[PDB]
């Protein structure tokens, strides 16, 4: 069950995430528990954490710039993130917070949510799943996300590589600072293509 | 004069280059020498200095692969230079062809011809000057082409910023792996658009 990971049950957690996140964001959580439980199991990756991993993976979404930087210097982080916004930090810094909320140690867990929107150049199964469940869950419909669900089908790699190298031709397109990160899972993975 | 640079004049040295590129390289080089001249004289770069490097940024372009890393051993350079190809190496393992060939030492020029394709982080007025124009030069005519000019007309970062982002979209639109010093480049020129 999810008490196995966090200090409290399922029903308690969405009662949490409830107050903290819209609407739109905690279906979009849902979603991707869901999505992320099918390709757990497609796999072969613990569907449990999965599941948790996939419905807390934007926990940290609505948190203010001002607690991610108390959260940086409380928790020493890389000085370099300070640089940054929301969209590196709900997922990279955004962990110490679900961790202080929810008491949440597994290692498996707290990296799959770190890195789900910039990647690595070294994921686990674990981390790639979720990855791609958050890309690929029932109540998106950006333009092409049907080919991204053929993928997901197929391959988790391939997958990760396709969703990778859209975001990276995005935020070029709109001229949107690129964490390096990012690069680093984009020239790791680019090759499955 | 050129001799005041190299070990040969501007003939001789179109000599030697018509040898060693195809015609429609040759051309583009003749074009990266006039459009290098127009750009320096608008943003005060040397107009000597602009015109040979540009001449010469795309001089190493036909070496085979087998030179190059001949090059990267010889001249102890960074060993992940080797996981590239000719498009990192041209410029960047390049300019040591060229100086073996003609003697070059300016380390103005050098340093242009060495980042004309991925840029860095921190680029001379002379480096920029190469970017643009290998990009803007009159025989290009790839759709946009028209912005690029545009853009180098009124301000030389600018015309960075939009040369890189366009780059980054292209080969993540392509799914080709992208050198990691061209991501320093478009971090850091992006806000100029
Ligand atoms: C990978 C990456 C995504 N993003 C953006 C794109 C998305 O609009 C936003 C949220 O991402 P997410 O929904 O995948 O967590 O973050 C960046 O700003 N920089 C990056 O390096
Ligand atoms: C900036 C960059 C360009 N290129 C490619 C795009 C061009 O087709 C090719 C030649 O570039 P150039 O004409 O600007 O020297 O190199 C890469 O492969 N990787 C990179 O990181
Ligand atoms: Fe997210
Ligand atoms: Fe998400
Ligand atoms: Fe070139
Ligand atoms: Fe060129």
């Amino acid at each position: 069950s999810y008490q196995d990971y966090i200090n409290c049950s399922r029903e308690a957690l969405l009662e949490k995430m409830a107050e903290l996140l819209p609407e739109k964001r905690l279906t979009h959580c849902l979603g991707v528990e869901r999505a992320a439980m099918e390709l757990a199991q497609r796999f072969g990756v613990d569907v449990e954490k999965a599941s948790l991993a996939g419905l807390l993976h934007d926990y940290a979404k609505k948190l203010s710039d001002q607690e991610f930087l108390v959260l940086i210097d409380r928790y020493q982080l890389d000085p370099d993130l300070k640089n940054w916004g929301n969209n590196v930090w709900h997922g990279m810094v955004g962990i110490y917070k679900i961790q202080e909320d929810l008491d949440l140690h597994d290692s498996e867990i707290l990296r799959a949510i770190e890195i789900h929107t910039v990647g690595a150049g070294q994921m686990t199964d674990l981390d790639k799943v979720i990855y791609v469940a958050d890309y690929i869950e029932h109540n998106r419909a950006f333009p092409g996300v049907d080919v991204a669900r053929e993928i997901a089908s197929l391959s988790l790699n391939k997958a990760v590589a396709y969703e990778t190298a859209r975001t990276v031709e995005y935020l070029a397109h709109q001229g949107f600072p690129i964490y390096p990160q990012t690069l680093e899972t984009y020239n790791a993975f680019v090759h499955y293509l």
